[PDB]
């Protein structure tokens, strides 16, 4: 009868604020972490609070396409973010090549992690706009793909499960390489936490094909 | 070291071809699996085959932006009419009202299925061009959402687990209906399996969660 | 003081509904043009509607964002179509290859009328999703260039002058064609008025440049 | 016969770097002038590189979807980035309310100055990832319409006609700003060159209606 719908939370930062230097500053991570990761959080909260009013009879009409997109753009922006995060780790700890499942993954649909990160780097580099690259997990051929997104809703599909995500936002990378993004997503390397990823990775393995 | 990406394949329709009948004609069936859900899939593996030669060294150079949101739209194309055709049976056997857990989902969030229902049409009534309406699965929350699409891949963004789709891509109902979408949408109703749906959202509902 | 916003008028198709057979349908027509074209310009006044009422204060609060996509949205419907029938003259009257400044312009530009035939038809046809194709004069250089639109507004940039343009999205095509957008892009070169553009295109040349 | 497409320049700023201190930093200049809006520059040749290559037979087949795309974006990137820099001028001379012909349209189609910059300065405020806002004439009403484009290139449609300009992508920002895109917008009221935009406005309504 009585709609509550379940509101976002920002997650904590999986290290602290200068885990990341010199590749991500404190900075960044507190503009990029507090204020962009937050604000998505709360626009998808937001979109969620329109759609509860409106069903809850407080609102009589609502713009579905409009709480649509609000809400699929500030959910992109969450569950992307937070995946970034989760990717990364402190300087020392995350970074070089993969191991495990995940290594080999990529060996076995990029040929190399060379190939794979020269691809993946150019994906990212290549974003128009702002948006991400991903490599995701494709449930119906247990392939790797690389996605690009725009926004954070724009260009990627549904089912896809990503394992690895890197944001190419301006934000990521504004204060600390202005518009090099290049050069950011080149050093992003060294702070990818692959055991995160490989954990990822096994649990994508073991969903259910929800489709096909 | 040699990359042999798994190509994809045009699922057979679950049911024959004049199974929806008179929601959805044969002849519709005929041109929206066969050739439109085909190119698609055929879209998404000349994707899947520019990546390869690339990786393989027989390219040399890609534009991965343009491959990438090559694969995307096609692979979203092909998931979502993979689901779309799941998502209905025979006019006897499948619509109605929804009961088990997914019934006992929209109406708690959404109030009731008539509430879902208006609001779900809506969604799909008011895709602002072609794309879907979506009832998913937010693993973040557990709790439903209501996403658009436009095209198969914008505004819709990763994460989410889509449990019934509607396409409102013109070629889904412009034979019967012509650009009475509407209409389309509110007689889509009766070819639901919900027991498709509910055996999707069981899979959801014990899904790992991703990411957050 | 008071804002009253001027709104959007169907224009009357510039031949008889059964002017284009058998190249485009009287049915097709009349769906077209009085059912979609007409649902662009009602959304594109009800996006107006909106802004007056809030500008007048009879609305509280506007959702700016929604309003500015559905007026764009709209408006592009309306413009496009508005061009799209005037570039079209009866079966017997347009059609064949341009003369005039518009024909040499394409020669310039493209080399042959049949490489931008060629190339003019490949980007009609390789629309992703729905949109247009559209051949522009780019006040900046003077260059005609070739355009796509996906829907009315997603791709397409301002500045750019449309002279010609060809609708793909489904509805343009499919109760006379079904799925095969080539053989109506194909066909449709016979029904162009090549006058209409060349008057355009004369128009274009003689606008000031407006920005560079 | 051979194809020579013209390729673009960048402008010079209309100004010095410092001219818009202390609203936008030089270095917001230096960065957002030379390295992004020539990179626009540069996208869109890059594409009319390609198809000229094409054309005059060099390259054997294009991905006109691909080149279209660069080209618009970039394109957009270029004429919007050109627009807005000829938008402002140095802190003390541009700013304040305009006068003349657009400061009279404005109040005729937003009921104020102050209505207008509120719905603007939202409109700059509310685009949803990166893009601008744009005061538009329309040709077609004599109408000025407030727009938002996301990127360069999406939302926005044809023939209205950009008068003034406000950038928020990140970059245009950032440096000074970092994520207060608000208080950006804000100031940068301080900086618009009102007679550009009234001379702008007044080439706009001397435009021939070119296609309603
Ligand atoms: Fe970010
Ligand atoms: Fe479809
Ligand atoms: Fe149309
Ligand atoms: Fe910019």
């Amino acid at each position: 009868s009585v709609v509550s719908l379940k509101r976002y939370e920002l997650p904590p930062l999986p290290y602290n604020y200068d885990a990341l230097e010199p590749i991500i500053s404190a900075e960044t991570l507190r503009y990029h972490h507090d204020k962009h990761h937050l604000g998505y959080v709360n626009g998808a909260n937001a979109a969620l609070d329109k759609l509860e009013k409106y069903l809850n009879g407080q609102l009589t009409d609502i713009d579905v396409r409009a709480v649509s997109r609000d809400f699929e753009f500030n959910y992109g922006g969450h569950i992307l973010h937070t995946l970034y995060w989760l990717n990364m780790a402190p300087k020392g700890k995350g970074g070089g090549t993969p191991g495990g499942a995940i290594g080999d993954a990529i060996n076995k649909f990029f040929g190399s992690f060379d190939k794979f990160k020269k691809l993946f780097g150019d994906a990212a580099k290549n974003v128009e706009g702002v948006g991400w690259a991903i490599l995701a997990y494709d449930p119906v051929t247990g392939d790797l793909r690389i996605l690009q997104v725009e926004k954070h809703n724009n260009v990627v599909t549904t089912n896809l499960i990503p394992l690895l995500a890197v944001d190419v936002f301006e934000h990521a990378y504004y204060i600390d390489y202005r518009n090099d993004r290049a050069k950011y997503v080149d050093s992003w390397w060294d702070l990818i936490n692959w055991d995160d990823v490989e954990a990822r990775y096994q649990k994508a393995l073991n969903t259910p094909k929800l489709i096909l």
